[PDB]
């Protein structure tokens, strides 16, 4: 296989459906990437993961190096290696926690968290390279929300001269650049002139994949749409379109009709751990007392382990013991249905009736 | 498969091995039984478990009854289908909660525990039945230690009466009397005179094995030997021996010297999720920063497929940052381990050799 390969297979409007291919495997799209920000799937072995359907999963430079530490995974033969998954691991740069843990000082050369640790954009791509990431991300600012257009336009405009410092980071580690890829990430808030400064820097640039950055921060998925509707057509026809931290299960299905090919988000493992199952009529909480003596599985049609052996009574009660069986059967069938969501997603595609596809999933999911 | 059958196949001194063969399957003997008692082996699938080379799980009548119900459990199809174990359970009787939860009011017909509950030889053996175990103990008072002559007597006296209602009451359920075994529990505290009056009793009544109860209760090691040395000569040499609540592997070794085939005890899933993982060269603590950067498996020689995978590092990683994977992966270990270890009790007494095995496991085990 070669270091990347994006292949589509098959349109229909803005959506599309193929494959990207590297060294550790293939990776189908549109994809959903369970997260394992701490070298866990929370709950789950990395066969149980597999067997879910996932073709990737995510990791996290910042919470890595805090613990156990960039330097001593790297010591320890990788990422992969440390965690027993051999597949292809997609990593982000830290520039979301940059945010989020704003404990920090700020400058161009990079961010400064509080024991105190440095990111900056050679660090987080050094630390990339010490996971031993397949898929690199640039490392960013993810701009807050809401956001003057000039606030976004400066952050935004700091995001690409970091953009093209990790680009160059990237390309002067031979083993990286011949091993890995590197995605780029479009910032500019929710503004379409600076999405469209931000997707012309980058391409200049050049990645291999490029995120849509600076959404799912609390702006509502009508606005999110919004924002796609104009982003995506931005980006590199040719190349994988990644939406950091989507996201619910409707989120996806439009994010696909609008370009995205590839999703992560805790949402299936951290509210699995607190009892919300997906299902095709929509999410329940199993926790409720209705489902105490329920012999039924948590979804009737799923495929997953869990539902093909145990009942929603006994992971009631599971639930509700705090037993961690609970979490595990919850997290396995949650992560279970994602992928069957993205399975049926690509498939409709494939043949054509993916506008179809989202309408009737819709209509029961929100019946 | 006969509703209960024990045969034994080899002896060396008074320890022997052989099976106990009953309609939900085969159990090999000596036998260690891992604990269920929410109606789950704490952080394993059932399939795990079973991987491990458990012949059967212990449940507990006390704690079901609470959570969810014995009657709920009965109309979910029984304890068996509602957690996805099919192999036979053993369920002690809430006899031992009789002393440690002593939030109780006791009378000749029972204990009240408090909302309110009641437990009597009757109320036991119906709520065993309600749940479906295979292995039914009778209802027992676990004496305290240290008890005087005097009241240890009162409280065997008691446990006797209430054996023989423990007794009637099995025989006087159809269903349970064709299915399920009964086992009666032998008190005495540490006294031989009363061991064995508790024994002529038990005999006398007639079970289909014979737990020591009373022991493992804080008298220490040397003062449970001593006692079990007088004690499982009293019991039916043709009937299974079961030391409850026992134990560390040294417990177990020298417990089947002295004639027990059976054996339950917490501390394999406890211990496991507490960082404590079991090796041939004794406990380690998986906890301490000496196998931060430690890429040997828990144990050098265990087959299991934690350590076929994974390196103390990650699993050190896992338990630091209070991952549940660390908990998982911990405890099948430990599991795996500890029937390992009745394995190759098993193997030394057919061939002869178990007092040469006692001998190396210790001298490795304690170095
Ligand atoms: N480097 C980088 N990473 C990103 C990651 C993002 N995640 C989200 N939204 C979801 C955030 N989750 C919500 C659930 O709790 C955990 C945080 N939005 C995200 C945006 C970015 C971004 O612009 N840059
Ligand atoms: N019905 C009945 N059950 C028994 C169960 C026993 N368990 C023990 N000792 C271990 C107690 N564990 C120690 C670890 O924490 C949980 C309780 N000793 C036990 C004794 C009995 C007994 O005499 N009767
Ligand atoms: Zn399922
Ligand atoms: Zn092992």
């Amino acid at each position: 296989r070669p270091r990347f390969s994006f292949s589509i297979a098959a349109r229909e409007g803005k959506a599309r459906t193929g494959t990207i291919e590297m060294k550790r495997g293939v990776i189908r799209t549109p994809a959903f990437m369970p997260v394992g920000t701490a070298a866990t799937v929370k709950a789950l072995k990395p066969e149980t993961v597999r067997a879910t359907g996932a073709d990737i999963i995510l990791g996290n430079t910042y919470h890595l190096m805090l613990r156990p530490g960039a330097e001593r995974i790297a010591k320890l033969g990788g990422l992969h290696s440390f965690m027993g998954w051999d597949r292809p691991i997609l990593t982000d740069s830290g520039g979301y926690q940059v945010m989020s843990l704003s404990l920090t000082k700020q400058s161009e050369e990079g961010v400064t968290f509080k024991s105190r640790h440095m990111l900056s954009p050679e660090r987080s791509i050094e630390i990339q390279h010490l996971l031993g990431s397949d898929i690199v991300m640039a490392f960013d600012e993810c701009t807050p929300y809401p956001a003057t257009p000039s606030r976004a336009a400066s952050s935004m405009e700091r995001s690409m001269r970091w953009a093209k410092r990790s680009r160059d980071a990237f390309d002067s580690r031979k083993e990286q650049a011949e091993n890995a890829a590197l995605f780029g990430i479009q910032q500019g808030s929710v503004f379409e002139n600076l999405r469209q400064q931000s997707a012309d820097a980058l391409a200049e640039i050049g990645f291999d994949g490029y995120a849509v950055g600076g959404l799912a921060v609390g702006e509502g998925q009508d606005e999110m749409f919004r924002v796609l509707d104009f982003s995506v057509p931005m980006l590199p026809d040719d190349k994988p379109h990644y939406l950091m931290g989507t996201g619910k299960p409707d989120d996806i299905v439009g994010a696909v009709e609008r370009g995205i090919d590839m999703f992560d988000c805790v949402l299936p493992t951290r509210s699995g751990r607190n009892g919300q199952a997906f299902t095709w009529d929509g999410p329940i909480n199993i926790r409720n007392a209705r489902f105490s003596e329920d012999l039924k599985p948590l979804d009737s049609e799923c495929h997953c382990a869990v539902c093909q052996k145990w009942s929603r009574a006994y992971i009631h009660h599971l639930i509700r013991a705090g037993e961690i069986l609970g979490a595990m059967l919850m997290t396995e069938h949650n992560i279970a249905f994602y992928q069957q969501l993205m399975q049926k997603i690509r498939d409709s595609i494939s043949e054509g009736r993916f506008s179809q596809f989202a309408q009737d999933f819709r209509a029961r999911y929100f019946a």
